[PDB]
């Protein structure tokens, strides 16, 4: 009834973010919204006050890209009526509906083409391990591994990574690494030249996230690409749909699709 | 007396702007004001329709980054009394504040930095030939070039700039180029193996925009730093004391920074 949603992004300066929020926008202009922006720059306390905020606002549902701690404040803060969707992340909480990214097939396609090429001394620098995309990233990694009996050190993984990445490649190093994003990958790109190391000759990377540098590497990196722009227009079609009471929440997964330029 | 302000952005999916939403978010929040985003990739049609949307919300004000077009709509279909302020570009309407780079400034020192390293033929690829960015990052070469009595053939500017590149790189094609942003230093690395040339011992390149990437690269290539966030930011400021009858509007020209790595 007022046309106006929340968007809350935990860090829109972040190009995946800014993709997202090009899709929520697009989506809620054709249908008649309005917008509201927050940026939380992954600050939970943050993220709390622009809920509290845009609700106050009485905003007719948020698009919650959700920073990394508690959100149990949202199930007892708010009405049960109020239309949550999460991007990227999941709640788990319910009601609330997400729009998600195959994890857990993407990482496990990226892994195993490492290991077609030969690679196996293979590693994977996540971003914080709490998360649930470093989890399913983390998981692919392991089920490409394990498919094709190939052992993995603990000591291969850590959780921009640049420091993760140097304890890692310092150690029986790794020749190959899934990282789970474009800003980890850039944390493993400064660990190599820390180290002294190739990208290449000395260490491969896949990588999540399709960004044009990428592909201007020798070799080009390959990449598993997520529908950012998708993920914001469906997450803002299942918003609309909780708003006007033709559709429910629910767990969506979008495809991921691999990259090799 | 609403608390909210419009910000209406030429393209939320490149990281400048997105950087430049993030400074205009905290600052507003910072001062118990709202933001309305609206993404308009670039396309005036659009432009106009979310100022009309925001003035009919009746927002306190706008910031707003300008697609390339005409602005005077916003002279003669605003009351005068309605504060906006422009970033990146400037409108030049008369009661409009604007928060700008210092374009010339900080291009005559990226080029002044490939003269000092030998190069004479040096080449310009820029974005769209009409803007306010493009037009003062030529300037910033030509007086260079210029101060250094270093002559400069037309046929080594172009106006991504994937073609433009294609096309000054193969003319007495230049060694060095200027890019006038990340976006199109992108479209110039394609040029160059696309053309089958090497960044580096065939071509070098500055650029505006100082991305992680950048870094990666052998040599490391050197970039003029925008204030991205302080633009945001001041822009913000600047629009609160223009509501509030607080200050003026005006415009500022913020401080830039070249980074060699």
């Amino acid at each position: 009834r007022s046309n106006v949603v929340g968007l809350i992004v935990s860090d829109i300066e972040n190009v995946f973010f800014a993709e997202v929020a090009s899709g929520v926008e697009s989506e809620a202009r054709h249908k008649g919204y309005s917008v509201l922006l927050a940026n939380t720059a992954e600050d939970i306390v943050r993220e709390r006050e622009a809920v509290g905020q845009f609700f106050e606002r009485r905003v007719d549902g948020l698009i919650l890209a959700p920073s990394e701690g508690e959100h149990d404040y949202l199930r007892t803060e708010l009405p049960k009526t109020f239309p949550i969707v999460a991007v990227n992340r999941e709640l788990r909480i319910p009601g609330c509906g997400a729009v998600l990214s195959e994890n857990v097939r993407g990482a496990r396609t990226a892994v195993e083409y490492l290991i077609a090429r030969g690679h196996t001394r293979i590693g994977a620098i996540v971003g914080s391990a709490g998360l649930m995309t470093s989890r399913e990233r983390l998981k692919g990694f392991r089920a490409a591994m394990s498919a094709a009996g190939l052992p993995v050190r603990q000591e291969w993984i850590a959780a921009n990574g640049r420091d993760g990445a140097i304890k890692v490649l310092t150690g029986d190093r790794p020749t190959a690494l899934l990282t789970s994003s474009h800003r980890i990958t850039e944390g493993a790109m400064q660990a190599l030249n820390v180290l002294g190391l190739r990208y290449g000759p000395d260490v491969e990377i896949v990588s999540f996230d399709n960004l044009p540098w990428m592909a201007f590497l020798d070799p080009p990196l390959p990449v598993v690409e997520q529908p950012t722009r998708r993920i914001g227009q469906e997450a803002m079609r299942m918003l609309i749909h909780m708003i006007e009471g033709t559709g429910n929440a629910t767990e969506m997964r979008l495809q991921t699709r691999f990259v090799t330029h």
